């Protein structure tokens, strides 16, 4: 099984190079998960100098293979089932009345670290909107994500909405749709519908001088 790959802490690395308008940037991340509890804590770095979108806004594309999936669900975790070959993650993501986030990651075992490797490429945004102007409060509204078998492809599939506050008021949606797919041959467990359940809080170092987010999650799995 590769869910005994993940009996205790993993460590994570994340590598994000993304492309939005023309505005390049990269990012890494690195820290830890326990599925046994559900949880991560990573840090970020916009290596590439100053982020030009905001870090709110890369969270959902920063592994739900480290969501706690009770023992009677133990058998709709596709993430887990997937390591170590791993998954590719795809998503579209609608930011409304502006641009888009198109995404492409492999989630995948590299020895002894999961890692979660993405491609990002924005488009269509508005130079002075929320995203490219930065106008978007440093915090999170977490949403519960519906996970559904995609059977034609093996994997599984969401779609989902997330809300991001808008410094001086106002609520900016983003519209995410998401689709898994399995990078090795194996068997792959094929979920019932069920829920992820995520809680996010930002923060940030004080010690720490380049764009960055510290970002810890709690994340569950639950059923009908």
């Amino acid at each position: 099984k590769g869910e005994e790959l993940f009996t205790g802490v993993v460590p994570i690395l994340v590598e994000l190079d993304g492309d939005v308008n023309g505005h390049k940037f990269s990012v890494s991340g690195e820290g830890e998960g326990d599925a046994t509890y559900g949880k991560l804590t990573l840090k970020f770095i916009c290596t590439t100098g100053k982020l030009p979108v905001p870090w709110p806004t890369l969270v959902t594309t920063l592994v739900q293979c480290f969501s706690r999936y009770p023992d009677h669900m133990k058998r709709h975790d596709f993430f887990k089932s997937a390591m170590p070959e791993g998954y590719v993650q795809e998503r579209t993501i609608f930011f409304k009345d502006d641009g888009n986030y198109k995404t492409r990651a492999e989630v995948k075992f590299e020895g002894d670290t999961l890692v979660n490797r993405i491609e990002l490429k924005g488009i269509d945004f508005k130079e002075d909107g929320n995203i490219l102007g930065h106008k978007l409060e440093y915090n999170y509204n977490d949403h519960q994500v519906y996970i559904m078998a995609d059977k034609q492809k093996n994997g599984i599939k969401a779609n989902f909405k997330i809300r991001h506050n808008i410094e001086d008021g106002g609520v900016q949606l983003a519209d995410h749709y998401q689709q898994n797919t399995p990078i090795g041959d194996g068997p792959v467990l094929l979920p019932d519908n069920h829920y992820l359940f995520t809680e996010s809080t930002l923060s940030k170092d004080p010690n720490e001088k380049r764009d960055h987010m510290v970002l810890l999650e709690d994340v569950t799995a639950a059923g009908i």
